[PDB]
């Protein structure tokens, strides 16, 4: 249905039509209350709008080239790069250049964006004989998210487990099979850490193995849900939209006033999901080889590396911006702690390259990015990510913490007569500018906002030891640890404990002083 | 007259006696408007509050014995401990669990407190010769401060100047004698990050060497200012009690709702500052020699070793039961990391028993901490809680991010009946608990609150450059450097270039093989 | 016997008695060959005289204030202080102060000094009931050690075992008992990181935990036994004395020519260990509560964390030498980095401060050092290590890899012509002086010697989470954690999900705006 929202089948939504397509009636609850409407509720409309900036720039003439190609479903219509199956090393540079334009109109900050779940739109699309009985459900849903520009997000993470109830008890916080019908399958449970679900159109509900569950194939399921099916509900977050907008203004927050995604609680309520929305059903197997041969994990890591790479375009920038109000980008040593900054916003673009440059041919023509490159992204980015925001903290040591609390003390002359003189930038600017460029520093790393981002990017992916074993698991299973061995292995089969075994080298009979010595 | 607030002379203030004291007409602005009441106001009343706890313990049997003294002025009365000058090293130790005992009625989060600035009430006590002319103010405000647990604060960072604007003006910003006459000085001029300086009864106004002042002994000023002296005014920057407690709730937001400490900025418009309450008068040698030879400097870091101890008292069981609501507590390298927070938790606890264990004599009978160890203390807190949040992130994998946004959730039953089955604790414990937990381990690390402390920790004493250099001047200073280098010298003087100057080891002559090699 | 070399039975050995007492056949290898005597072998005789230094120290006048003791058994003789059971936190003090005395006679480069295994010594003699039957042995052993200096090693690490050879044959790779006879009990096995043992007298042969003794009593096995025994034969690891003086110099080497302690393996082949060298037999009970409650692991590390702290005295003034050799000292950035070395010097020297000024009284009037404070110290040495490792590598960007290869370089006027006019020191010294301090340098950190000196404080406690874990159960066996907890609970009883639960703080149901908003 919401795809029908499009006034032309031939191009995705326009930002008109997806704001309009998310006036649905959908449940959701904040605060204790429920939301009437996300495109005009204080904790959503800005970063739906923000949203909508996407769909518009599709057809705008002159983004066309770098974020938009004909489909290749015979429609005659266009999509953004990402929605379409990628053939060659030069289709993915391509992709990561269209992705790359769309962060650029968050600068960086919305992550969950509907360039994210267009990998999975075209994993369906490459390898939908891995779904068996559910491939033409496969086939479909690629041409719908690719035609439409569907906002698809991921729900896969369960809910929390009491590991002291009775585990007949304990098992329904999983999403499982309820009830097998004509019309398809009524389904209950819970995910968590459901980003931005309140935006999109589609939740894809994806299999987390659980211990608990043991047999029983009724928790191993993967299905589309529509975000206003009965029964489907979130639970909100605190929204630092709303918070921005209660008690400060965008001047004073102006990243936690338009780009926060809310990670919410997802509730499954006997929700009838019919047999067109089904992947995978009662299969364990599938489930379990899902991330590995899928193609889904094997491709969105480009979108995410590429987004992170804009935003720390976007950082570096910013904290160059920030010395040079507080005057101590003169000081080498904060120079020094700047050009880190810049050589980790330089790596994760040359991992973005790599993972282009070093594609791999697949099944049905389709081409995956470099799957090294993926898990070294993954372990990298935490660590870069908290690197940078230590030095940004360590290289303002002052002018963050007393910043004057609001717009609105600069719009009193009783308080801003002593702000314009006591405030001003170091470099000339104006104790306006000075407190505007320090604000948005601060929002990107010591709000709420800030802080939430922190915390997400070290925690993107997993532990920081399940990353590492991830790395590890590629470079044996792809043969790179064996061929790395061999270059060992060849080594030390150059000598033994009686001297070389290759000619070349001299033996050293002539010159061991060990004897002599005892 | 603040002290007549006092129902009696022989004791500090109640807390009742103290918020009284507040009532003053202090002029203080947030928001753009101007505060008519921090007591009542709800960017203060909670934080005034906590504080006013810490004076109602002065005065309860259960904790005299650990936070009070008699004093040693001849009043008869009793005091806080930290407030009278240490005469030996036990009586060090005895003002360390003084300190100590306070900063637990915080949890260790209110760092400002009336026991920072006690140590200022020493220095001028124990060394009242240093200010010369104005050596009988120093003693009298000794004698003040001490009976009457009066609550001061330091202003001394200098606020920014543009360096594009004529120097003739970029002097009015510090602060400096505008007029002397025989009822006091005039002065203007602003300081920044004057923490907490809204809730207490006089700041002290420091000077800080800039270099454009040049000579120019109208810059070479320290005096004591009160709150409600005419001129002197506040600006805030945002406050987190007011924002938790317009759109969170005490549920939500246990840290911000009553421990926030604002930054602001202190504004001196032509204010008469009486001869009593001057200190230093146009002396650039007393303003350069006071950091070194006045004793604050010297006295007050231990408040803030053991304070930041007492945080990581608490930062180290709020991560311990977080760990045990998520689980992963049972996980070895989960335990390997808490194990890491414990180590650091004890090295400034360590820290301060050096402080006072080599504790040394100094004028008039006082006894001053461990210099040594109070410069490393300086260095390691910012590495230790940078280190402490990244391990806390890194260990809560997902916990922290989709907790539901309100106590509101849990008071609506059409959200909470998902909220009970889906959100419980994996020890066991009900999802009411669970979320109790998370959201004060998020209060303390990710709020806006817990950026604001964490910046504040990682620049509370310098630059990383300066808190180092600081550290390498006092072993210079002390004489350490030469002792370690004497060791070093000794070391070079047992051999030369032909074989050792000692007696007792064997020269390589017999063994040397260079000669039937080469 | 060993003690009847000394000329008096009311001292410990002097250096010429410990050397003499060295030359009774031991049974040692290295590189192939047998060495015939320890004192004088190319491979031992500097580490021997160094050893040998610490001796005399006990009998130089000058010394005895800082290094020596009465002994507590009647004997009228003297001893070094950390062999004595200390009584007090005094006591424990000067113990620190002398084991630092005899650490700075090797600059803090030779670690398992006779000092170490004296606190062996003292815990036989605080518990020796502790042992049962084997009381009196213990009571024996103390006063010997005590009175004599008997140099001990501690040989605990079990050997490898091949996982796919049958269990019945890894049993042998254990100590374990072989007979019981009526002189004692003959066992077999090995022992690895015998650090100096080729050096001692006796070595006590600990239990360690393997997985496959399972039950059987004939691994539970703790005695002592010395280093001339018929069947006890060390296995040596290459010797950075023997190499240095090969084909180097003191010059050139000057620590690997003289500190070098060889991590050996130690091999039992049928050793008859007498009845009154047994202090647990066939005790798996015993064996497992030794290290808690033996007293030894309790004892120990004040010596390690001393002799750590002497060689950061060494390292750091050296570096200091370093830097202005090569001139860049000069810059802001090395000078911060030499800082933060200083204050990891000050760091260790803080914490045995606490572990002294903490002791806490034990059995029969003995104190032990604070043992939060151990555990501290074991899990920041290799941090710190590797640290300051690092900020030394990073600061001689190039004046320490080119230096000329020999003294015989400098010796050579052809050579030396060269060097006088191009490796001078930046501060003014010649080419000879720059050298040494340099070549002085690289032996710390960079030779074979100073890398196995790296390896070893990195690992010197066990792993890097086991050593964590460690800290944490004391923090949990202490109560310490407990106490920490209490905190977090007392702040988590005065709110719950409808607001405070203590009077003196504000609810926000008069300011929050939620229902107003929505």
């Amino acid at each position: 249905k919401p795809e029908d929202f499009r006034a032309s089948t031939q191009r995705p939504f326009t930002g008109e039509e997806y704001l309009k397509s998310l006036q649905d009636g959908r449940e959701i609850y904040i605060y204790g209350e429920r939301v009437k409407d996300v495109t005009t509720h204080p904790a959503f409309r800005n970063a739906a709008a923000s949203v909508a900036q996407l769909y518009d720039a599709l057809h705008k003439p002159e983004m066309q080239d770098s974020l938009c190609w004909n489909t290749d479903t015979g429609s005659g219509g266009y999509t953004h790069k990402f929605f379409r199956v990628a053939k060659s090393a030069d289709d993915l540079r391509q992709q990561r250049d269209a992705i790359a334009e769309w962060s650029r109109l968050s600068y960086g900050w919305m992550g969950r964006t509907p360039d994210y779940k267009a990998a999975f739109g075209c994993a369906l699309g490459a390898n939908p004989g891995f779904y068996g009985q559910f491939e033409q459900n496969a086939r479909n849903w690629y041409t719908r998210i690719q035609e439409t520009g569907l906002y698809f997000n991921h729900a896969i993470v369960n809910p929390p487990i009491d590991r002291h109830l009775p585990t007949d008890k304990v098992k329904d916080v999983y999403i499982k099979l309820e009830k097998e019908t004509d019309a398809g399958i009524i389904v209950s449970g819970a995910k968590v850490v459901a980003t931005n679900s309140a935006l999109t159109h589609y939740n894809m509900i994806g299999f987390g193995s659980a211990q608990v569950m043991g047999e029983n194939p009724d928790f191993a399921l993967m299905f589309v849900a529509p975000m206003d099916a009965d029964g489907v509900k979130l639970i909100s977050r605190a929204s630092y939209e709303m918070v921005a907008g209660a008690t400060g203004s965008p001047y004073d927050y102006p990243l936690s006033s338009r780009f926060d995604e809310n990670d919410a609680i997802l509730v499954m309520d006997n929700v009838l999901i019919p047999w067109e929305n089904v992947l995978i059903y009662r299969d364990f197997d599938r489930c379990r080889r899902w991330t590995m041969e899928g193609g889904f994990a094997r491709m969105y890591p480009l979108q995410a590396c590429v987004r992170l790479a804009v935003k720390l375009d976007f950082i570096t920038a910013l904290l160059k911006k920030s010395l040079e109000c507080t005057g101590t980008l003169e000081f080498r040593g904060v120079q020094a702690d700047l050009g880190e900054v810049v050589a980790w916003r330089n790596t994760f673009w040359a991992l973005s390259d790599s993972m282009c440059s070093e594609a791999t041919p697949w099944v049905n023509g389709a081409y995956l990015p470099d799957h090294a490159a993926l898990q070294t992204y993954r372990v990298l980015a935490p660590m870069a990510y908290a690197k940078i925001k230590n030095i940004i903290e360590r290289n303002v040591t002052s002018g963050l913490i007393y910043l004057p609390s609001s717009a609105r003390d600069l719009n009193n002359p009783q308080i801003d007569q002593y702000l314009a003189k006591y405030v001003r930038g170091s470099n000339g600017m104006d104790h306006v500018q000075r407190i505007k460029i320090l604000k948005l520093m601060w929002d990107a790393i010591g709000s709420e906002f800030g802080g939430r981002h922190e915390l997400y990017e070290i925690n993107y992916s997993g532990s920081q030891d399940e990353i590492r074993l991830q790395c590890l698991r590629q470079a044996q299973n792809s043969g790179n640890m064996d061929k790395m061995m061999a270059m060992v292995d060849r080594c030390l089969s150059e000598y033994d404990q009686d001297g070389w075994t290759v000619p070349h080298l001299h033996n050293n009979d002539d010159i061991n002083m060990l004897d002599k010595l005892l």
